[PDB]
């Protein structure tokens, strides 16, 4: 039976989720989860009450929980009290349990995953290969450092939140979200070929025209999902995406990425580390992002890519580089790169978004081009 459970089992035991996240799940009056206080070092009952998530310190004496009234050997049973009794958390609050909010299906132990070698670096600290314990399942582990801005690291949840949602060839998969202790980590599908910038610099000539085209075809379709469920990726980049063991190209990086359902994000203005060379003048200009501002980025990818992984602007700095295309200045045709293939590059370029392709528009071209390869 479950009151007898250990409170890490416990259905609405969340650990060490962060704040942002309990005012995600707490929906209706007296929904409530238990929780662990990273800094406090204390457990906490959080509940909605008026609209806003209440957090109270549960009390231990004598290996008894309290709050202000009746003490339980476990803190289950004091939560089956609170909730059998109806009794207020305290006198002064008024505050009463309604109902207990689950984990979902996401939720991973730390006890399930055992991490390897680091892979990478990102925004948010260092990637690591891993594995699944249960059986073998090699992953990818998305680490938080600790010394990172409270706000950041409030956004590091946002790549989970995202993925949860999604299903596709061409997207990265999610396998869980490992939040019941610290550290916090993200652990995805491991794509183990690494990263398609490094791919296209090393396999160079090696690689035939026609698998290039497959391979940002593959983006293009990735995209297009991503469009298709109000995603705007904000990070499209050769170096955020990912090869597998047969050439088949996977987005990544979801970490700046938003789901707008009238299509434009507005940015906050702070945000650091900004990859100017692959954002649209009207993101930078105006924090318009959209699914036309990705587009933008997806001409950088395919210049990128029939460069075999040149970098852009190589002379201009990243101020430079704005005040370039303000005045016109846009990438050179790569030796390489089919005269349709820029041609679509620079409508992806278009100084107005609505002139831009549509990712629908680029799958389809990127396949026509192919198909004469």
């Amino acid at each position: 039976p479950e009151v007898q459970k250990p409170l890490h089992e416990q259905l609405w035991y969340h650990g060490a989720i962060p704040r942002a996240e309990v005012a995600e799940l707490l929906v209706h009056s007296g929904d409530f989860l238990v929780r662990e206080s990273q800094g406090k070092q204390e457990y906490v009952l959080s509940v909605l009450w008026d609209g806003l998530p209440r957090h109270f310190i549960i009390q231990s004496l004598d290996n008894l929980y309290r709050l202000e009234g009746e003490g339980f050997p476990s803190i289950p049973l004091l939560i089956d009290h609170l909730l059998s009794t109806q009794q207020p958390l305290t006198k002064k609050s008024g505050v009463v349990l309604h109902r207990a909010v689950p984990k979902d299906k996401w939720v991973l132990n730390h006890e399930d995953l055992v991490l390897g070698e680091q892979i990478g670096r990102g925004n948010f600290g260092e990637v690591f290969s891993g594995r699944l314990r249960a059986d073998n399942t090699l992953v990818a582990v998305k680490s938080c450092r600790e010394t990172l801005p409270p706000d950041l690291k409030a956004k590091f949840l946002q790549e989970a939140r995202i993925l949860k949602q999604y299903s596709h060839p061409n997207i990265v998969r999610l396998i869980g979200v490992c939040t019941q202790k610290q550290p916090i980590y993200i652990v995805m599908e491991l794509v183990q070929g690494g990263d398609f910038l490094t791919f296209l610099r090393t396999e160079g000539a090696r690689l035939r025209v026609k698998t290039l085209l497959q391979m940002v075809g593959d983006a293009a379709a990735g995209m297009e999902y991503l469009e298709s469920k109000c995603c705007i990726h904000r990070d499209l980049a050769a170096r955020n995406c990912l090869v597998t063991e047969k050439n088949v190209l996977k987005i990544s990086d979801f970490g700046m990425s938003r789901e707008e359902a009238d299509g434009v994000y507005a940015a906050s203005g702070g945000l650091r580390q900004v990859p100017v060379k692959w954002t649209a003048p009207e993101a930078l200009n105006y924090g318009r992002y959209s699914s036309e501002s990705d587009v933008w980025s997806f001409g950088i990818l395919l210049w990128e890519t029939f460069s075999l992984g040149a970098s852009p602007y190589p002379n201009l700095s990243n101020q430079q580089t704005r005040e370039f295309v303000e005045k016109g200045g846009r990438l050179p045709c790569p030796e390489l790169c089919p005269d349709a293939v820029f041609r679509l590059m620079e409508q992806c370029w278009a100084y107005e978004p609505g002139q831009r392709p549509s990712f629908s528009t680029i799958y389809q071209e990127l396949q026509s081009i192919r198909k004469r390869h």
